[PDB]
């Protein structure tokens, strides 16, 4: 759409009000040219198809229960380009700035949300299990990673290589999370999550075995269900990864934490320098190591911290 940059008031899905960039041209839409090469978000419509309408609004104001799920999908989307560029100097997912796109009422009671190699989408949820999926902060943040992902290691959605590209995904949706700081912590999916039940998340990276995650590599799932395990085995290195950073005992290994600054660091060149399409999870470890040396010393406390975390997990 060609017209001109204004600013637009909405309703998100968790009833909370926020200022959208839009683009008039008869209608407002739901472009912000302000970032990259635009942020555009379109109504699939209960269907399938992909997609759908570039979203269009009589008036810039989007209070209406309808406009709920596009109104979260077209402002995380904002928060989470900014994160990548303000902390890690990353331009969009391709780093070039490339246009990010979502498609919101995907479907009749979808309950997911996905990246499919070209856009972001997201369902409405069913209504019990989940509320419309982009109305989660680390549920936005963990599509777009996948993005990310794509266009830097590859890693290949099976398996070993598989549960990193998730991890990487629930790593980076959480550190988006404490950036925006919009309530933090360490569970993935917590408020879109079983609206009748309060307390509990999709997944947890403190402790994954809460919902029957391993947080331990003796304890991977090793069939075929899930892509061989990927949102399974991906607790093993959330688990890690939430040691790196904040710290803790675990089966009896002591990690120092270094915060999640440095956390996002190491992750961050790991997966844009080392990692590969089929990177397992010993070369994870390798990867991490050697991030950590690149940036901090091969005598760093940091070092140190990352060798821990992993040996508490049983890698390596
Ligand atoms: C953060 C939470 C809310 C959403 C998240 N979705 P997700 O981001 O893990 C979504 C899962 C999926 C796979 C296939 C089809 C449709 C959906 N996968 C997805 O988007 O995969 C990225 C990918 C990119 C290229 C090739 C292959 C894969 C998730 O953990 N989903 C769990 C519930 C699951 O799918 O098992
Ligand atoms: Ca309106
Ligand atoms: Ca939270
Ligand atoms: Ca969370
Ligand atoms: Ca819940
Ligand atoms: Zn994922």
């Amino acid at each position: 759409i060609t017209g001109t940059s204004t600013v637009g008031v909405g309703r998100g899905v968790l009833g909370d009000q926020k200022n959208i960039n839009t683009t008039y041209s008869t209608y407002y839409y739901l472009q912000d040219n302000t970032r990259g090469d635009g942020i555009f978000t379109y109504d699939a419509k209960y269907r399938t198809t992909l997609p759908g309408s570039l979203w269009a609004d009589a008036d810039n104001q989007f209070f209406a229960s309808y406009d709920a799920p596009a109104v979260d999908a077209h402002y995380y989307a904002g928060v989470t380009y900014d994160y990548y560029k303000n902390v890690h100097n990353r331009l969009s997912y391709d780093g070039n700035n490339a246009a990010i796109r979502s498609s919101v009422h995907y479907s009749q009671g979808y309950n997911n949300a996905f990246w499919n190699g070209s856009e972001m989408v997201y369902g409405d949820g069913d209504g019990q299990t989940f509320i419309p999926l982009s109305g989660g902060i680390d549920v936005v943040a963990h599509e777009l990673t996948h993005a990310v992902t794509d266009y830097t290691a590859g890693l290949i959605y099976q398996n070993e290589s598989g549960a990193i590209n998730e991890a990487i995904s629930d790593i980076f949706g959480t550190l988006v999370e404490f950036y925006a700081n919009k309530n933090p912590d360490w569970e993935i999916g917590e408020d879109v999550y079983t609206p009748g039940i309060s307390g509990d998340s999709l997944r947890s990276m403190s402790d994954p075995a809460k919902y029957g995650d391993p947080d331990h590599y003796s304890k991977r799932y090793t069939g075929t269900q899930d892509n061989g395990g990927v949102h399974i085995n991906s607790g093993i290195i959330n688990k890690a990864a939430y040691l790196i950073s904040q710290g803790g005992t675990h089966y009896g290994v002591s990690v120092v934490g270094i915060g999640r600054d440095k956390l996002g660091k190491i992750f961050y060149r790991a997966l844009t320098q080392y990692l590969t399409p089929t990177s397992n999870f010993s070369q994870l470890r390798a990867a991490a190591v050697q991030s950590a040396t690149d940036l901090y010393g091969s005598t760093s406390q940091e070092v140190a911290s990352v060798k821990q975390a992993f040996d508490a997990v049983g890698v390596k």
